[PDB]
């Protein structure tokens, strides 16, 4: 089941923003929100989608593996950190757009569709750009199903490799210290309303995993360290984490 | 600056600090080049204690003792002195807290000519594991040198070693000690208290985003209250040496 705690909200408006965190105990098979209408809104997903890219880029051969190299196309973009060589650990780490731009279009419109329903993700939804329908074309998804499909992911039951699910798990690699190890992607949904920034993921405990997703208003870059800040403010909160 | 190994020994001013001797050995992947504060010592070969772990690790999950990380060592309700032995494990804790009894039942359960065919096929140190089946690395026969460690932790990084990718996958994900937005650090840490010379041990390798470090260390370790310089005089050289801030 759910349980709604709206006194969690303060943890946005303290920060003059809005949104909403989603947590998910394993063990105990219980969810928690501070807004449950929030929670099952649905927004395109930005660079989250990164999860299932690398997913399916794997599984078809489109990268070999987590060492391949993918050179630097020479064009000087706004992010420095895109302007040079990277493998699929860094490119998630940067969140490098061009990088998955070219492994979308080498999948294929046909194939991404497929897998994307064998997924479950969201409204399975691609219409726009091959290469940029996760940022401003049709697809959608809610916090309640960015969980529902990281909780797949977790215990290798998507409809692909095993191999390709421990790399991506791999990749997501955040954080880790004697207390926790969390495993996320950020996304910044940013050319449509609402503008919005994302941090979805887990934290393994030694007896436990807490699954956790979370969106908020973006009107300007300013507050993209927000995104993980406020989670944790929550984690620590509750101790799930010191 | 072309040696393969190239002794510094301005790193022992990190022992000396400590009032303590020891080694630390880098490995430069990109470069292909060693660098070691004391050359002699870098061969010199010693028990592995629980480093130990990284390699029976890899036997267990190969040959289907340990199914995968989730699996659940239930405590045999004896009290031993470490507390945190003193519970349930899984392969990711187990290696964490170094739970030596989870893994004397692995070994039994491998048994001897097994491990001993596949120590031979890893190359793991005098490969000798004479003693007990169950204690052989922590007061036996077998020795291995801190770049001997180098070269068996860099088949592991390129899952070059004969048993399978996924086995090797695991264990690279249980060794997982540290992670930040600058370096990732996979590691295991071991302590030979019962043969002389009693040491500790720091063994496993830095990534960065664009070169890999691996290291081996060892120290002397005449009782259990330095054991956290292990770790604080490996970081000292890592730091030294720029590769962590
Ligand atoms: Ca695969
Ligand atoms: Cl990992």
């Amino acid at each position: 089941e759910w349980q709604e705690n709206k006194s969690w909200n303060a943890h946005f408006t303290e920060h003059k923003s809005q949104g909403v965190v989603v947590l998910w105990n394993e063990n105990k098979q219980q969810g928690f929100t501070n807004n449950l209408k929030r929670a099952n809104q649905a927004f395109l997903p930005a660079s989250t989608f990164k999860i299932p890219n690398s997913l399916i880029a794997l599984d078809l051969g489109v990268v070999k593996d987590e060492h391949q190299v993918f050179k630097w196309d020479g064009q000087t973009r706004d992010i420095a950190t895109w302007n040079r060589d990277h493998n699929l650990i860094t490119a998630m780490k940067y969140s490098v757009v061009p990088v998955y731009q070219e492994f979308a279009r080498q999948i294929g419109e046909a194939r991404m569709s497929k897998m994307l329903h064998a997924f479950d993700y969201g409204n399975e939804d691609i219409s726009g750009n091959v290469d940029s329908f996760w940022l401003d074309g049709g697809i959608r998804i809610s916090a309640t199903e960015q969980i529902s499909f990281l909780r797949k992911l977790y215990h290798n039951k998507l409809h692909v490799s095993e191999r390709s699910q421990r790399i991506v798990k791999q990749a997501m690699l955040t954080e880790a210290n004697g207390d926790y190890i969390i495993r996320a992607k950020t996304g910044y949904s940013c050319r449509i309303e609402p503008k919005i920034g994302w941090w979805v993921g887990w934290v393994e405990l030694d007896d436990n995993v807490w699954f956790f997703a979370m969106n908020m208003d973006m009107p300007t870059s300013d507050g993209l360290g927000l995104r993980q800040a406020i989670t944790k403010e929550v984690l620590k909160q509750e101790k799930i984490i010191p």
